[PDB]
């Protein structure tokens, strides 16, 4: 018999974790409006069902991912498509922590990984906009903030390292 669950808080300001943490919020109301994309791979894919609708592309790069030729060339592939198109996209550097937010609330669905040894997939998320392109929230304000001067530095893809829980 314990019952001690009660957390809390709020603050108004960006900073780097904050960007990772807004990027969860944001993802989680995403699936609740079934308008989003999943998986590496899918970078063909949704560039031929819904291109005029694409507003942000997430990827989660593995310690693995350093070794796999192939899923390399996914980024960069995804990467011409959503230039295409003008869409920013971000870079995490914590595979666990974006597989730790596709188990909260996002994702919710059939997407578990409880085999052997599966490859790196599921790694990917791309948010869209309905026929109302409506897509800020504060949350994801601060995400195209942060990742606009980073991009100003010359890199072609903002990154970031988010907090754990």
């Amino acid at each position: 018999m314990t019952l001690e669950e009660f957390s809390a808080g709020e603050q108004k300001t960006e900073r780097m974790d904050k960007v990772g943490d807004a990027l969860e919020e944001v993802l989680s109301k995403a699936l609740s409006q079934r308008t989003i994309t999943v998986g590496v791979y899918e970078a063909a894919k949704l560039l031929n069902v819904d291109p005029d609708n694409v507003v942000l592309c997430l990827l989660a790069a593995d310690e693995d991912d350093d070794r796999d030729v192939a899923l390399q060339i996914h980024f960069t592939l995804i990467q011409a498509f959503c230039c295409e198109n003008d869409i920013n996209i971000l870079r995490v550097s914590n595979p666990g922590r974006l597989a730790e937010l596709l188990l909260l609330e996002t994702d919710a669905g059939p997407a578990a990984s409880e085999g052997a040894e599966q490859p790196p997939d599921l790694h990917c998320v791309l948010v869209t906009n309905p026929h109302s392109s409506q897509w800020k929230d504060p949350a994801l304000s601060q995400l195209i903030c942060f990742c606009r001067e980073s991009r100003y530095m010359d890199q072609w893809v903002p990154v970031i390292n988010l907090p754990e829980r």
